[PDB]
């Protein structure tokens, strides 16, 4: 149980320090591998740790990466499939923030102060501007950089439960 | 909890059949694509029902999608990086195999015929042979029906026990 989950976390750290430090010339895709990992080692840090997370939180991080599972199966797609594919990728963005919505209202609940809900608003939406910005800037540095800030988000999401 | 899961399962079941449905040329990262989603889809499964065989085969799934991701790390690099890739790979094949045979020990002790202990281990090398063949066989309809059997073959386990 905890001792396969540790396994397989202390084994996932050995595979997106490989995907990120290799193929210095991957592309938009390399992020977005490099992320989808990072939601990995999320979804087993969450499971490692406090289990009652992982309906609000947990399922955050496999939405997401549906998500971006679905973004990369579109990413080289281009033609008349490509706005069923962006169509739904909205509508999967539209659920993930009412999970998100649904997490900040079960926060709100457990005495949370307003500045403390902002400040979690305002840090999801740095995360997600910092990977629409490793999107576009595909400097391998940078993706590192901003997949430890997600860990390092998420972790900070968990101690302040 | 429920509710939400199921919700996340009909979503991932459009996003895996639109994905398996898009790409008509690709016909070499699509079908790891597809397998990648419907691990996704297998995991959902499991949470939506009994909840006990998560640390098993829960674990399964996560390392399939592990493997299943780094997968296409190696697929686009040829460099020198492309051994430390293998050798990562056939890392995690060699721990996949113990995890079987962890499954397998609980079978066993749950009370299981010979007959019923090496059709697991027919069906499991028979699944993944046939993705293995779907990577030749670049035609999305080989990929749908392989993917269809690999979930079968994930719903005949929790029905089995």
């Amino acid at each position: 149980s905890i001792g396969l989950a540790l396994l397989l976390l202390l084994l996932a750290l050995l595979f997106w320090l490989y995907i990120v430090m290799s193929n210095w010339t991957g592309g938009a895709l390399l992020v977005l591998y490099s992320f989808a990992l990072m939601l990995i080692i999320i979804i087993l840090i969450i499971f490692i740790f406090r289990r009652d997370l992982l309906c609000p939180l947990g399922g955050l991080g496999l939405l997401l990466l549906m998500i971006t599972l679905l973004l990369i199966a579109l990413w080289n797609l281009h033609g008349q499939a490509l706005y069923l594919g962006i169509v739904l990728f909205i509508f999967g963005c539209l659920l993930v923030l009412g999970l998100w919505i649904y997490f900040l209202e079960i926060l709100w609940r457990l005495g949370a102060t307003i500045w403390q809900l902002l400040a979690f608003i305002l840090a999801f939406f740095l995360a997600i501007i910092l990977l629409i910005i490793a999107l576009y800037l595909q400097q391998n540095w940078w993706t590192l950089l901003v997949d430890l800030l997600w860990l390092l988000l998420f972790m900070a999401i968990l101690i302040w439960m």
